[PDB]
This record gives structure tokens, C-alpha cells and sequence, in this order.
């Protein structure tokens, strides 16, 4: 019938939104702005809670199959660090698979879905009203919806129709970004790199594999006009960043970008949301930006989905802006903290010698890289007990693992007792009864995006907790 | 005789010198510039290895009289946190005493040991050969010796008379400190200062028990003359960083001080040498001028007796710099990395959020604690062995404990093996033969200063070691 959902931006924010959406019938309209997918890879990976996310989904088997794990030093500020032994998760990994990869991934999994992926279609216009959005295209056309997603990035549209405050910290250091060819041999450019790097820790060299290299070097002051730089202007920052240009040449890709923080004010406003970069913005540099922008994807999806349903409680919808308006907060505070510790100056030098010993205790090593691949989120969600707000990491069952029960996208109730019951609620939650499941708790309820509502062993106990997540018993 | 030592200078660095040398029937002259001894205490109290260091001369029991003892949090950049459990020390406190008061115990102490302390004795030059040092005096008077120890301060007279380099990083912040009675009471006062605290750290306020109290105001901007502030200017700083002066009038201290870290190149230059303040400067705020002056002098005292008492091996006087040069250069760093968690910038507030984290972990703030308090040094004397270099903490013996058999500023091999000898060295080495000696080594050589110098069971090993640290057998 009518569109449920329009999502603006084909990101792969909206497009993990899409996924989520269509598990629970939902129709799914993402306008892509651009008519072609774009092909320049931002993030070079994926972090833990990604790839958990992506199991839960039955995704991780393809994304393994695009991509190499591994487990090196470096993620927390460059500092180089053994993998902490003990990250609590079973996806103790980084995921190394190109952005341009996991995007094209996240298409064709929305797309056999069921989703209707719109390229070459730009929103340019909103009308909210008491029933539905209204998004006008660029070229006049007309879309009606019951929500709109605005998933169009750091300079969303949607977010700039709405007025919604984009407060923060301003830009006050620029960096440029080039993929260029090099009239020098690749072991000249590691060679500089590395002596460059002892000094001026913001710029770097990765190469990609057809001789072309990405270039990360600070830019002069800021820009006036906050464009495109042009090939010169990289080489007077290479110049005076590593004293040789490199002989760059033949630029396939020129960008500028800041170290602004801002995070938007209401990531809801009535019925239209914004999630992704179009509700926060960070620098790419010690940024975690794809990885939040999905998992804002995986809190939204089946919360808006539960809205189309007819069944979320009252409040389900805001939860979402109260769970993850918090997080972004964190992930821009703690990407400020990691700037810091690679600037030049000499103070926070001395800052970043002391981190450099704090890291080699396996408690830092291991709080810094929970904390900036996800896993140590924890929404408040009013309980005492230490699960209740956490994502459940996946544990083996009698036969088989957690994750493989997951890819429903439905409420879980994961049962040790023997005796609890959802019954009244079925069709959103289903019931894991397994007393061999490895996991030291009577039994926890699991929201659809894997974060425990509850935790006990009291069936009445059970019943007051279930309306809050999954509504009316039916 | 002729003086052996003069000391220019009668603070802690030069009084616990002068302590040091008279244990060894050194004649040595402190020539105090001022005519009466300073009242306005600088530092607060002691930490963990000055403490120790007191007690292994005998002297905590006085100082134990006249201060107290505490364990609250916030000894590292103001980071409130518990004090660490298990700090590896007898000897795990913070000893709160008035400096002065610190300086009449080092003056007592060194004047019953028969240093002879010349008050109103201000050294104005300086002439060395290959046999001593003659000291001029402001008024003419001229001083020989066979060696003469700057002990002058941070401004150190034989510092520049030397033309030893100082560098560092220069001045960019002033802070102002004011000893002054205020128009409001104490609650008010207090009120405002946690008020204030929360956006500039670099605030306080610390009541002396008068009706006077001590004020640390950032100053504006740096001053071209680097003189004392007026009454004025500490009305001007107080208004604009807490909205109020409360009324301060009648001074009686006003200052100034700035950020500066600098090191002297050469702690020694022929017979001539520098201790404390007149061999390194660093902020008084999160600085520990007072125990790292205070331990120059304990590394430096029985190696300057044993060159005067004929027995120091060639480099033994040479291992002053070599040892405590590093350690001033680790103070002064961590000292800028302390003072840039107190920095009132987005970005250094936002590392402050991620160490208060950190803190919490036990053996960070075990790290951050040890590391202050000094018990962390570590001479490199060359050795695998992880004790060799480092202090020796008190021990328990079969009856009493290690530190009360090292009053004689001697060396001590430790023996638990029944079977070790120091003859030949006796005079210079006691033979502490103890199999109940709670340390789980064969022996350890303890130097005068109680940093262990070797750890074995070889008697054939041991003999290779001594005479590295205790020249020749006789
Ligand atoms: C150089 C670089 C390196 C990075 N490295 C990392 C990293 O290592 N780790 C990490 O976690 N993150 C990293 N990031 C961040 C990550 O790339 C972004 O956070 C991620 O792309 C966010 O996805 P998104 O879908 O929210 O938004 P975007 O990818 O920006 O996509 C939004 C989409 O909206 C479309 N659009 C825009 N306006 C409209 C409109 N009006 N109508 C319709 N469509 C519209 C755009 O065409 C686009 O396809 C990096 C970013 C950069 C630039
Ligand atoms: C406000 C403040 C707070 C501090 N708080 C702490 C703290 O909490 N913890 C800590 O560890 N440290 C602290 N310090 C640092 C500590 O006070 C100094 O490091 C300590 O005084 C160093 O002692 P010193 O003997 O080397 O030098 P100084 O105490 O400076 O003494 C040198 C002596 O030389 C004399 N003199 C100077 N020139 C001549 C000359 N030409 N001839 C003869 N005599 C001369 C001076 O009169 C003086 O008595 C603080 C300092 C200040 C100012």
C-alpha cells in the first residue's frame, strides 16, 4: 500500500535502517541522492559490536568472506598496543574490509529484503503533518510516507529543514585527504612516514593497491570557503608537514575535513528522526563514525518498525533519541580526548607518554578498546543489575550459539529455569528455553537489538517488565 | 681544617646535604644568603620516599611529631581517587607538614651533626682549579673548599656563574599565589572555590589557621617584568577568574610563578655541582620540588664523602648526574602532563574525563601514585635483575626492621645465604646477617642511599660489585 518509511541517504546508516525495517514488513523506500554508488572508501573496517551485529543478522559469513581479521596494536590513538586477551566478547576482532565493501554489502542484503533503493533521488523538502511525512524531491516530485529517516549524513538535508541544533565544538583544525599517485618508490613514502609521524602524528600514508596512495595531512590554518582543495595546495601542506611533496600527481580523490564535534538536539521531531551522521558529526580521524551510525540503525529499526506495527508502547519511539543521544556524546567527547593526544604541542606530548605507559596494563588496554568498539555500551534502563542496559555478547548454547536464534530481528527471552513464559506475547518474543545455555543468570530478557531489559527468575516478575519493550499481551 | 664542602644555599636540598656529609666527618659550611630563616612555607607536607628517606637516618620520629598522616585522593593532577592498597611501601602515607616546618627539623638536624650553617652569607662568585673551590662572598669575604655544592635555588647564583645551560620549555603560564585575609567567611569563601574549581581548575584556596588564607589565582596573561604582583593585580586575576576578590587585603605573601620546566645540562662542572631547585625548576603546582631536592641531596651526600674521604672510585661522583639527571627529566615531563589535565581547553578537559576513568583501576592509580611519591625510581646500574637500581623498601628483620640499621649512611649488604663477606670493605659496608630477613632474595648490596646494587648468592659476584660503589679493599 502507502510507503511506511521514507530514509533519506543511502549510507550505510540507511541502509542498515532498510535491513532492519523489512524484517517486520515494513515498506521501505531509501532515496539515494547520488545516481551511482560512490566509490571512494572511507572506514577501512569494522569493530567488535559491528560484527556482532552483523552475526545476529546472519550478515557476518558474507562480511568474513570480504574482509580479514586481525589483532594489532594502535586502535586507541595510535597507541600501539597488544589485542587486550580478554575483550568480552566472542568477536574478539577488527573486521579490515573497505567501506565501499560493507556498503555494497548493505544494498544487497536490503535489496533482497525488499527495500526500494531510489538512486538519483534527492530530498530537498519535508511537510510533517498529524499522519505522515511528505518529502519533495528536487525535481518537484512528491513522496508520501508515515516516517521519514533522515540518514543524509553530516550535512543533512533533513536535519536543516527540521532546525533542529546542531550544538558543539567548531572546527578549529582542518586536515586534507588525497588518493594520488606518487613519483617516489612506496618504501621512500613509509620511510618519511615513519620519521615524519615522530613529530606530527596527523598525518599518514596507506596504499592502495593499484599504486595509488591515501595521504592524510594537516591543512594551513583554516579555509575560507571550506571546499575541495586543489592538488597545489596539497603539496604546500606536504611540503610543510614532511619537507618533500612525494612528487604527488593525478589526484583521484582531493577532500578537506574538520574537527568538529556536534550532535543534534532532538534525534526525533514528531515523525521524522535523523540517525547516523545527520545527527552527529566527528572527525574521521580518531572518529568511530560508521560503526555508530549502524548501531544507531540497529536501536531505530525495530523500534520504528513496532510503530508501523501498531503495537509499540508509548514511549518505545523516544527511547531512541534517550539511548543513543547519550552515546554520540560519548564517542565525540572520547574522539576529542584522542586528538588531543596526538597533537603537537608539547604538553599533551607529555599527556600521551603517560597513556603510553597507562595502556600496558591489560585493564586500560582492555577499558579503552571496550570502549571504542562498543561493547561497553549500557543504556539506563533503570535496573540495578550490571546486564540490564548491556548487549549480550553471544554465548554457546546446549546446541549451537545465541546470535543464531537472533536473525528475526524479535524479542528473545534466553530461559534457564525451566518455568518462565511470554505467552500473550509471542509473535514479538520467543522463548529460548535451554538450561544448558552458558550464561550465569536465571534467565534475561533481549530487546531486539541484543541489550537486556531483565534480568530474574520471577514470572511475575517477568510480566511487569515485557509492555515496556513489547507492549500489550495479545 | 680547610672546609671539605661549602654548600651555597640552607633550603631542604642544602640542609639534608649538609646531614649527609657530617655523617662522614665532612667540615661543611652552608652559606645562607638570607639572615633569618624564610616563614612562608612553600610545600605542605612529604611524600612516601622522602618519608622513607627520613627514617632510614633516623629522623621520622620527629617528623612524624610535627605532621600527620593522611590517604585521601587527588595527588595527581587533582584526580580524586582512593589512596592504592597495595602502594609498594612501609611507609604508604602523605605526611602533612608545613614546609618550614621541614626546614627547622634539616636545620636542627644538620647543626647537632656539627655542619656549620653562616646565615647572611650570600655567595657572589666562584673560582675552581685542580684542587678546590674559593667562594666569594657579597661582601668581599672569600671561602675555600675542596668542593662547593649550588644548593642556591631555582634562580641559582652558581648555576649561572657556571654558564650551565638550562633548557626546557620556557614560561607560557603565570600563576599567582596570595597569603591574605578576606572581608567574607570561610563557608563562602570555600562555596565559591568548588564553584569555580568545576571550569578552572587552576583555583584554590587552602586556609592558614590566622584568619589568613593562601589563594592560587591564574595570573593574566605573562608579565613583562616577572616581579612581585601588587594587591591590584590579585584583585584583577580573582575578578575576572571568580567574579569576586571576597575582599583580600593586608598581604602578607604576594607572588608570582610560571611553567617553566628547565634542567641543568651538567649537574657537575669540575669541584662545583648543583642540587634541587638550582639544577631543575617545574611548576609548583602539580610539581615535587621538595622531595626531588630533597633526594638529589641523599644520592648526592655519601658519594661527595666519599670523594673527600679518599676511597670514591673514578666515576663514582659522575653517577650523581647520570642518575638523578633522568629522574628531574621524568618529573618535569610528567609535571607538563599534569598541568595540561588541568588545562580549562575542550580537548585536555576531555583526556581529564578519560584519566578520571582510568583511575579507578588499582593499578593505575598505583602508577600514577608510586610514580609521584618517587618509590618508582630506578637507577640503571646495568643489571637484568628487576631490584637492582631501585630502593630497597623497609623491611621486617628477625627483631626490628631494615631502615633502623642505616643511620650510619653506609652501605649494607643484606645477607640471608649465612655464608657472604664484605671483608676488606667493613668500614664502609656492614654485614647484615640475617636469614629471617623478610626479602625473597639470597643477599642484596644496598648502597648508602638504599638502592640495591646487586642481588645474588656468589660470594665471588658479590666481590666483583663492590668496588664499583665502595672503591678498593683495604
Ligand atoms: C576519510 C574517512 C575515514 C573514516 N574512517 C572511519 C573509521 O575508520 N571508522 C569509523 O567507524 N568511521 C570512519 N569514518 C566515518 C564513516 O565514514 C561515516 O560515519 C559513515 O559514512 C556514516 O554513514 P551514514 O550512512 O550515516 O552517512 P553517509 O555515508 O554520509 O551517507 C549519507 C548518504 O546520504 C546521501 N544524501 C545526502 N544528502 C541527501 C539528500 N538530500 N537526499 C538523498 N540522499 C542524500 C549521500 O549521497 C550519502 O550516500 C570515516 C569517514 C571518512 C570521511
Ligand atoms: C608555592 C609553592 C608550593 C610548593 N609545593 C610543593 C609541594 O606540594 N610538593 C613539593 O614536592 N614541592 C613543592 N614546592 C617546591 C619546593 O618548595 C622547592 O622545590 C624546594 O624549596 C626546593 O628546595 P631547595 O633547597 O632546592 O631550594 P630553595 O628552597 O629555593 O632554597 C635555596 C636557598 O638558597 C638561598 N640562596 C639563594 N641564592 C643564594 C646565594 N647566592 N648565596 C647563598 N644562599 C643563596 C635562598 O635564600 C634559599 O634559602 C613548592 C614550591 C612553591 C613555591
Amino acid at each position: 500500500h502507502m510507503i511506511d518509511v521514507i530514509i533519506a541517504g543511502g549510507g550505510p546508516t540507511g541502509l542498515m535502517l532498510a535491513g532492519e525495517l523489512r524484517l517486520h514488513g515494513v515498506r521501505t523506500v531509501v532515496l539515494e541522492k547520488e545516481p551511482t554508488p560512490n566509490q571512494h572508501s572511507r572506514s577501512r573496517g569494522l569493530h567488535a559490536r559491528s560484527i556482532e551485529v552483523m552475526d545476529q543478522r546472519g550478515l557476518l559469513e558474507r562480511f568474513l568472506a570480504h574482509g580479514e581479521q586481525f589483532r594489532v596494536g594502535g586502535f586507541f590513538a595510535g597507541l600501539a598496543a597488544e589485542w587486550p586477551a580478554d575483550l568480552d566478547t566472542a568477536h574478539s576482532y577488527v573486521l579490515a574490509i573497505p567501506q565501499v565493501v560493507t556498503e555494497r554489502l548493505l544494498t544487497e542484503h536490503a535489496t533482497e529484503l525488499g527495500a526500494e533503493i531510489r538512486r538519483g533521488c534527492e530530498v530537498a523538502g519535508l511537510d510533517q503533518d498529524a499522519d505522515g511525512v511528505t518529502a519533495e524531491l528536487a525535481d518537484g516530485t512528491r513522496l508520501r510516507a508515515r516516517y521519514l529517516v533522515g540518514c543524509d549524513g553530516g550535512r543533512s538535508t533533513v536535519r536543516r529543514l527540521l532546525g533542529v541544533d546542531f550544538p558543539g565544538e567548531p572546527t578549529r583544525v582542518e586536515t586534507l585527504l588525497a588518493d594520488v599517485r606518487i613519483d617516489v618508490p612506496v618504501e621512500t613514502l613509509t620511510a618519511v612516514v615513519a620519521e615524519v609521524r615522530k613529530t606530527q602524528l596527523r598525518f599518514g600514508a596507506v596504499p592502495a593497491g593499484d599504486g595509488f596512495f591515501r595521504l592524510i595531512v594537516p591543512a594551513q590554518g583554516l579555509s575560507a570557503d571550506r571546499a575541495a582543495p586543489t592538488l597545489d595546495e596539497l603539496k604546500r601542506c606536504l611540503h610543510a608537514t614532511a619537507g618533500t611533496d612525494f612528487g604527488v600527481h593525478s589526484p583521484r580523490w582531493l577532500s578537506r575535513f574538520g574537527d568538529a564535534t556536534r550532535l543534534a538536539e532532538r534525534y526525533r521531531t514528531g515523525r521524522v528522526l535523523l540517525a547516523g551522521d545527520a545527527a552527529h558529526i566527528h572527525p574521521p580521524t580518531g572518529g568511530q563514525g560508521l560503526n555508530l551510525g549502524i548501531q544507531d540503525a540497529f536501536n531505530l529499526g525495530w523500534k520504528l518498525a513496532a510503530a508501523i506495527g501498531g503495537w509499540a508502547p508509548p514511549d518505545l519511539l523516544d527511547s531512541y533519541h534517550d539511548e543513543r543521544h547519550p552515546v554520540a556524546a560519548e564517542v565525540l567527547d572520547n574522539t576529542r580526548a584522542q586528538m588531543t593526544l596526538l597533537s603537537l604541542d608539547p604538553g599533551p606530548r607529555a599527556v600521551r607518554r603517560l597513556m603510553a605507559e597507562l595502556v600496558e596494563f591489560p585493564d586500560v588496554n582492555r577499558h579503552l578498546i571496550e570502549k571504542i568498539t562498543a561493547i561497553a555500551v549500557r543504556y539506563d534502563l533503570g535496573d540495578g543489575h550490571d546486564l540490564v542496559g548491556r548487549r549480550l555478547r553471544d554465548i554457546p548454547l546446549t546446541e549451537g550459539r545465541l546470535y543464531e536464534r537472533m536473525r528475526g530481528g524479535r524479542g528473545l527471552l534466553l530461559d534457564r529455569t525451566g518455568r518462565l513464559s511470554v505467552s500473550g506475547w509471542s509473535d514479538r518474543v520467543d522463548h529460548l528455553a535451554d538450561p544448558g545455555a552458558a550464561l550465569d543468570v536465571p534467565a534475561a530478557l533481549l530487546r531486539p537489538d541484543g541489550h537486556v531489559a531483565w534480568v530474574g527468575e520471577d514470572q511475575d516478575d517477568l510480566l511487569a517488565h515485557l509492555p515496556r519493550w513489547f507492549g500489550a499481551a495479545t
